């Protein structure tokens, strides 16, 4: 019964997007005339109005809507339920010239990797949970996240969220960061600032750090934050684009083949912040930079620790509470980076970014997060509409 290769295959009338949005005819005046500059598999009948999946897009079918030139939605399809969860070799997928420059050097941080260095737990990250000792929550080494982002409110200034550096000028984040009613938040570019290559959370780091402004928000077209923070994922556009350093550097990220070997390889996956998403609840405290390591929770065990359901595009990480042990949900900054590293090609990757289940007034066994394996299609569509 359900729809399987991302509705590749799809040949129905659905012609409406997720939100209410009537597809425009593939033909159409702004689906012609600006809307062919792009690659498409013939094979895919671009039929009428009806949503379709032309471009191998992770996400599924979809089609353009009105707005701007190119301005396009998602579908929604009963997709198959799919377990992602099964020199340096790398390739760049998108437009230099788009998405700025790091794609081709992203995830090697230039303290560690660089210098053929491992960071002080990065080989637990493949080592099975032999029961006994964990190793906590500590302060980073210097250099050892160097996409860390912090989202700040412009005025009064306060901390909101963590996100993450993808390129010399794009950055991700959760949709719930600047969207979410039931906190009565709404933020547009202007109320908003970055800042990049921080250790500390109060001090200010001289010579080191950078603020920047943003041009540009995209919040998922799918982002439903009604049904359990459904594709809780934006992108957000730097004003001016930040210089790489030694703190300073982007992470890689994964498509569906990068994100299974990642997942079959590793144990644990790692999440660094300042523990912003713990106070931010608490509102609606570490002062230096904390890492911890912590492990892939079986997609049963997740689906059967919380009420709520739990899609495939979502995934629990940390340890199984015990009579003696705590578990380590709601840990890092709300939209903070999930990261995982490559045994095979030694480059970092973001997975998950860090959201809730019920939130934390009732997520008391594992953190949730949502997968970023599916974007990368969404990416380029965004990046080549915005242009250089
Ligand atoms: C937030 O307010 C903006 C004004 O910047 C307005 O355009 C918009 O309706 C609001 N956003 C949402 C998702 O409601």
């Amino acid at each position: 019964q359900c729809v399987p290769d991302r509705g590749q295959q799809y040949q129905g009338r659905l012609a409406v997007t997720t939100h209410g949005l009537p597809c425009l005819a593939w033909a159409s005046a702004q689906a012609k005339a600006l809307s062919k500059h792009q690659d498409f598999n013939s094979a895919v009948q671009l039929v009428e109005n009806f949503c379709r999946n032309p471009d191998g897009d992770e996400e599924g079918v979809w089609c353009y809507v009105a707005g701007k030139p190119g301005d396009f939605g998602y579908c929604d399809l009963n997709y198959c339920e799919e377990a992602v969860e099964e020199t340096s070799e790398y390739q760049t997928f998108f437009n230099p010239a788009t998405f700025g420059s790091g794609e081709a050097d992203c995830g090697l941080r230039p303290l560690f990797e660089k210098k053929s260095l491992e960071d002080k737990t990065e080989r637990e990250l493949l080592e099975s949970y032999i029961d006994g000792r964990i190793v906590e929550g500590s302060d980073a080494e210097i250099g050892m996240s160097p996409w860390q982002v912090m989202l700040f409110r412009k005025s009064p200034q306060e901390l909101l969220c963590g996100a993450s550096l993808i390129s010399d000028r794009w950055v991700l984040t959760a949709a719930h960061c600047l969207l979410y009613p039931p906190w009565d938040k709404n933020f547009t570019e202007n109320d908003l600032l970055v800042r990049i290559g921080k250790h500390s959370r109060t001090r200010y780091e001289r010579n080191i750090e950078k603020i920047s402004m943003l041009e540009k928000i995209y919040i998922h077209p799918r982002y439903n934050w009604r049904e359990n923070l459904d594709r809780d994922i934006a992108l957000m556009k730097l004003k001016k684009p930040v210089a790489f350093s030694d703190y300073i550097h982007p992470v890689c990220l994964p498509d569906r083949e990068t994100a299974a070997s990642l997942l079959q390889a590793g144990y644990k996956g790692r999440v660094t912040g300042w523990g912003n998403l713990k106070e931010t609840w608490t509102a609606n405290q570490p002062s230096v930079l904390q890492v911890v390591n912590l492990p892939i929770v079986e997609r049963p065990v997740c689906k059967d620790s919380t009420r709520i359901r739990i899609t495939d595009n979502m995934f629990c990480a940390g340890y199984k509470p015990d009579e003696g042990k705590r578990g380590d949900a709601c840990e890092g900054d709300s939209g903070g980076p999930f990261v995982m590293k490559s045994p095979f090609n030694n480059r970092w990757y973001q997975m998950g970014i860090v959201s809730w289940g019920e939130g934390c007034d009732r997520d008391g066994k594992y953190g949730f997060y949502t997968h970023v394996f599916r974007l990368k299609k969404w990416i380029q569509k965004v990046i080549d509409q915005f242009g250089e």
